């Protein structure tokens, strides 16, 4: 008695864990039911998908999957409704991980379904096609004995794994056998479906309680069933179409597989026959299935869980406790500091560039982290992905090992010094960038061009609010060059940077203006940072090379435009066509602010059409100024027609057959003061008056219309907010007080058309338009 | 590649982990410095001490200590400034647990220190004495080769364990060996002290940097040095004096050890010689040693750490991550539901007494827990310690295994059912007490005596604020009988209960009033729930028995009084002597509220001495009503003489010779409206005026004195808060406005004396005083 | 119960085998006496010498020594006249191999003797010579904790390894400790010589029965 067993750990692939010939995984009777909301599931699939994708590169990288701590219940004292007659020969009552475990088994069930049915759609006379048929069969069987295990006799001849006590008893005889838990039921019913002779139809599922089983919540069954089916969908959508939405689950492609030898050996113990690397090179009708098979094999043999087996139940609990108190793993920066202490040069570094740089990074991390520990890591990620754009041009992930690995890779490229401490200077400049124009954008840099300063200042403050960190690469890349240049070429830098800022705002506004989403833009900027620019002169995002240098000022503009062609559309007609019909308030409200501010650039109320607006005053009151983003003069996105009219205060239902109408530009303006809090809103008459208040060019009409609207009750809430003697010029709201008629739907169409045309006119000079 | 090592875990006693003959534990160069603040150290020691204490009971209970994950650095690739000639033959660069480890080594250092020098004070001529010296010798050496290790030649012939990289190189040669980290330095110098012949003094310690080593913080050495010396002091204060403060670290006593066969077998592989159990039974100069020796021997052989070993470093980090994802260990109530599902009677329970009870308990936990997870266990403790008082009479600890154990122990005594499901009715009733009079005390029970209701209501609302949960047993015990009674004996029950509440408030009011602390009270109430009361009629806290029955109504009072004797003092004279001189505001502020509301019970401003108060109005305005605790009429504790007077606003330093003066009754009253928030305070004149304001019995003295004090400025902060036409009677503030003279210390003593006498008068009838 | 331990095998070097911080190797009482006539000893030594010679060439070649099968006597049911007060904490009654083990301990004893005494003839002032003294020192001790083990108090403070039942009781106390078997007595006496200060004379050996011990044959001795 000292280590007298107590406990017992080993690593196992999901295949060797799940498919052990005489085993049952048993959910003991104090566990909650299945929880994991889909986000955890997606992190799950995407971790294994990343492990596999990184297996092509690193031939030994093994991906982990957590721990399961379980009781090797030897005298079956924990299987609480049991038929000892024939309980399985090794039951493992699962103390923790039982959730991950449930998820896994289901994942196998979906993988089995797909690989089977896609494998039957296979033309078995192609030589490669038959290979892919054979290989599918293989994985099919190997997923088969992964979730069920063939006891040899009886009805209910097959046992699941995972079971829950109380609902579900393992047995193979004809009475007496239940599988009524969510996971128990699911595994039974899938398993029986798989054994349908004459099957090959995809899996339906007939959820339970034909008239019974309220020993669980009925809500639990709903959840588990839904989880399984949504992984089924996730995976299905991961090899199929081309919509390729940002998350999804990226597993390597037909060409990827086809050309990675190491992936081939480590998952099929052999090199592919050449006819298959050919058929794969261009997906060719069998590659979705083959991608599903590669992913399935990786899941079997290369995702490994840590299995901790105690012999007594109480030791198991004490173990659970002892492993819940296990320290605070460190950011990839911390675990990487050594590897540059150990290049400067020996250990004698304290007045040595890298220290300074690192001190910078470290300052930022302690400043903006500190508060907790995963806040510290969320900050380290914020300074690490933009850098991965910057000093290399690759999309870094939010998983620890990746930040560790990429940082190793990049630091150990230019194996010298002066080069390596430039690599560190990158990170430093990035943290300082986040301190300058992103803390309070008003610093930007210096330079004259006093319109440029507050114009790129609006660009930044709008890029910050509402995501678009994909840009923080580029801009830091440029923000670097303003501090790295022969004291003469400060002013050149200051301009390039400022223009870049402005151009990235515009392309932001356009790209999300027309489409509904950050659709490609991240990947488009990624291509921008990799693509060859002007023969061999440079590369877009400082890539080795030399920090000060590269690219120019403007190759951004032309490339971004060249892409605004393609699947972008950039003719004001085509563009305003797309953008007039996209709910901008539904997306980012800061996008809609930028767009409204760009559509009211030195603008004036239109007379020919009452309620539109037109330009032409060169410098009336130019709004694309950072002092006017924050300008809480006019700083509220007010819908003309409200989103909520639950009993219809009146209004025109023209506007609501299509619920995206209420959310286009033509339905919004920038209203000072009140939103929906102090004094605001009503139905389109009180709204007309409210706009009519804020538009008068004399107080011998401001006081007058303040009183005009107090009859119906303009002083709503008390006695009107900051509403007595308001000056202030608001061109959109003017020609909105000038429209009587009514709030027709056609009018929002023409209005959003008008505003988009104006904003496009106002901004497209920011990419310097001629394409 | 499937289990290709990846990792490799085992359990080891701290002795087998630390003192393996060729091993060196290495703190790699990215670990933080030594963190562990003293709360965590105290948890560590009490964890092991609890382990020992529970080994006496259960001869097999093995105690854990967490995990250490380390890289078995095989080619010394992580020993970052090294001399391979003689790096140790196995290094274990610790990826996680290194802080746990640092503490562990320090602990061995102190246990070795104490056992060394105390064993020298042994008269070795005495048989038991020599057994003890020998036993000391054994553990001494076995701790020694625990922290350092004998390489066999050269200066620096001895190697530490734990080392930190960069600072510290293991070697044995004469230049070249450094141990300059905090721990490196500590283990070196401590061991050097241990190897001093002609020593046997206790260890002084000379912290580092005779003029150097400023690659670290200088605070690092400070924290660690201090932490060691305080584990030293902790243990010293665990076997030495008799102060026995609430925390300390409880390890078993000479007799405890002396009589537990299992403790001796399991730590000394043999039964003690009887001459030793004899000398031990009554400490006798040698028992502190043997308690320290037994503590160290349990630490050595029965604390077991989980050791996880990777061969690659990145496998180590990925493992660490995979173990930071380790579930949410469950409340002892969850893990106990099964074992009462399986006595009711079989699995057919859904309409079967116990279900009811659990539903109660579960509901309460789900209601007020919920929000988080450690809130859920905190709430499960709040219902389990008082339950442990009710159905048994024991102090449960807040630790998981103890709750599990006690729940199993208690539930399985009377092995029947109706005995057991009564045991469960216990828990349910504790939850319901938490739902009746503790959620809002205004429920109380039914009954007439409508004065009992608000009197016991202030009792409860006063016991709740300011801790004093030790009572929750008793009262629940009673609250059950009010809900379980032959429909006639409801009003009897209802009365017992209400009076019970009052009594506990009174005893509470008294006990912390006279003492400075809840010194005995916990033990006193535990004594009551165990003490035999009236032969074999019942037992004070339902102990098996039968829920409705027991105890009486009033044995509470008699026992509480009988103990108010002993080390209590209860003669009005003696009690006011103690209580006049205990700064009650320093202790629990609800204690001062209870005392002032009892001291102003229909109280009247005293004329004979300007500023005291005297009683006698039987029903003037009686304050001991739950309606008057919340009564934010008079609900602000105002010090007459302020706690803040850093430069003396003027005031009298007579009161500040003793910092406990400012916080006695005689400097406090109950003030309405403002504390120090709206309009408040100043120097003793303005304070006089403020008291004179609220005491006006006419409006033509209310307004007149409102303006009087605005001359000096009563409207402080803006213009006097809720201060215009205030009726409201506060007898204390009048005779505080009736003292001119000055605010002397002699007067504060007299005033606190008077108030204390009065409150004692008001309350001691709540225990039905005659003793 | 299918592999429920039954058995348990591993390789260990003679160092990590012999010098386990808390182990005692016990010759159970049905084993014959020490037999190995000198040719078997000579093979033992030439095997270890050959393995070492073949280590220069093949940097990985590891040399074996046969097998020991032993019972991890956990409740000390086989240590036949025992003082449980202080039996070693882990005994291993050798079921097979006890003769190879007898030889091995004897081998360490003579290697310790030679390296010790030749290292004292070292002029400790010569760089290599001091390199070589230290190195002797290292090995010397690392062979000591190989054959005996320092329980930490009493007379008969040191425990052998290997012991035979009936003859020989591990204890560290002053009555009550016997070592009278051939090997028990040898390792005891050798250990004593080793720990002699002021020695560094080669080992004589003053064999048993100052008047006693015909509980074995005297020929075995």
């Amino acid at each position: 008695m000292e280590t007298k067993e107590i406990f017992d750990a080993a690593p196992l692939s999901v295949s060797q864990f799940l498919s052990e010939t005489g085993q049952g995984l048993y959910i003991p009777p104090y566990q909650r039911a299945y929880s994991w909301e889909l986000p955890k599931i997606r992190r799950l699939l995407s971790d294994v998908a990343h492990g596999l994708d990184q297996l092509a590169e690193f031939e030994d990288s093994i991906c982990f999957l957590g721990t399961v701590i379980a009781l090797r219940d030897i005298n079956y004292t924990t299987v609480e409704p049991k038929y000892r007659s024939q309980v399985p020969s090794k039951v493992m009552t699962i103390i923790d991980g039982q959730q991950a475990m449930t998820t896994l088994l289901l994942l196998t069930t979906v993988l089995h379904e797909e690989i089977r049915v896609r494998a039957e759609k296979l033309t078995r006379d192609d030589e490669p096609s038959v290979w892919c048929y054979n290989q599918a069969l293989d994985v099919t069987g190997r997923l088969s004995n992964c979730f069920e295990e063939d006891m040899r006799y009886g009805e209910h001849r097959y046992y699941p794994r995972l079971i829950r006590s109380y609902y579900d008893v393992w047995s193979r005889n004809k009475g007496e056998a239940r599988y009524r838990s969510p996971i128990g039921y699911y595994l039974e019913s899938y398993g029986a479906y798989a054994r349908d002779p004459d099957a090959v139809k995809p899996y339906r599922h007939v959820p339970i309680d034909p008239d019974k089983t309220d020993g669980v919540d009925l809500e639990a069954y709903r959840h588990l069933d839904r989880m399984r089916d949504q992984m089924r969908s996730m995976l299905r959508k991961a090899v199929g179409a081309g919509v390729k939405r940002e998350d999804d689950i990226q597993l390597p492609t037909g060409t990827d597989i086809g050309q990675s030898q190491n992936l081939q050996f480590a998952l099929f113990n052999s090199e592919f026959p050449p006819s298959v690397v050919e058929q794969l090179e261009d997906d060719a009708k069998m590659t979705p299935l083959t991608r599903l098979i590669v992913f399935a094999n990786y899941l079997l043999h290369r995702v490994t869980v840590a299995v901790v087996t105690a012999k007594r139940e109480d030791y198991g609990f004490d173990m659970f406790e002892a492993l819940n108190t296990t320290g605070q793993p460190l950011t990839a920066i911390e675990t990487f500091k050594p590897r540059a202490i150990k290049e400067e040069g020996l250990d004698e570094w304290q007045e040595s560039e890298s220290k300074l740089h690192f001190d910078v990074v470290e300052a930022y991390l302690d400043r903006e982290g500190s508060s907790s520990a995963d806040k510290r890591q969320t900050v380290t990620s914020s300074v690490l992905l933009p850098f991965a754009m910057f000093q290399d041009g690759t999309k870094l992930t939010k998983r620890l090992n990746d930040q560790r690995r990429y940082l190793r890779t990049v630091f150990d490229k230019d194996p010298d010094i002066v080069a390596r401490r430039k690599v560190l200077a990158g990170l430093a400049q990035v943290a300082r960038f986040y301190e300058g124009p992103w803390g309070s954008p008003t610093k930007v840099p210096s330079c004259d061009d006093a319109t440029l300063r507050t114009q790129a200042g609006i660009a930044l403050a709008a890029l910050r609010e509402g995501g678009h960190d994909i840009v923080v690469g580029l801009l830091t890349r440029y923000f670097a060059a303003h501090r790295l240049s022969s004291p003469e070429t400060v002013e050149s830098s200051a301009r390039q940077f400022l223009l870049a800022a402005r151009s990235c705002a515009a392309f932001y506004a356009l790209w999300r203006g027309s489409f509904g989403s950050t659709a490609g833009i991240d990947g488009v900027y990624r291509s921008l940072m990799t693509h060859v620019v002007e023969e061999g002169m440079p590369r877009f995002a400082r890539f080795e090379r030399d920090l000060t240098e590269v690219p120019p000022v403007e190759a951004l503009q032309s490339y971004l435009k060249e892409q605004l062609r393609s699947e972008g559309i950039y003719d004001k007609q085509q563009w305003v066509a797309r953008a007039a019909m996209t709910p901008v308030y539904q997306h980012s409200k800061p996008l809609t602010r930028l767009l409204l501010l760009a559509a009211s650039q030195n603008s004036t109320p239109d007379s020919a059409t009452p309620g539109l607006v037109v330009r032409g005053k060169s410098g009336l009151l130019e709004t694309l100024e950072l002092e006017r983003w924050n300008d809480e003069a006019f700083a509220t996105i007010e819908h003309v027609a409200p989103q909520a009219p639950s009993s219809n205060g009146s209004w025109n239902a023209d506007l609501y057959e299509d619920p995206e109408l209420i959310n286009r530009i033509g339905n919004l303006t920038l209203l000072p003061a009140v939103e929906n809090a102090s004094a605001s809103n009503r139905a389109w008459h009180l709204k007309r008056l409210m706009f009519r208040a804020l538009s008068a060019a004399t107080v011998e009409e401001a006081e007058k219309t303040l009183a005009d609207a107090e009859a119906q009750g303009l002083r709503l809430g008390s006695g009107a907010g900051e509403i007595v003697r308001q000056a202030r010029y608001l061109p959109l709201v003017a020609a909105l007080a000038q429209r009587e008629e009514e709030w027709t739907a056609e009018f929002v169409e023409a209005r959003s058309q008008r505003l988009c045309s104006l904003a496009w006119d106002a901004l497209t000079p920011w990419l310097g338009f001629e394409p």
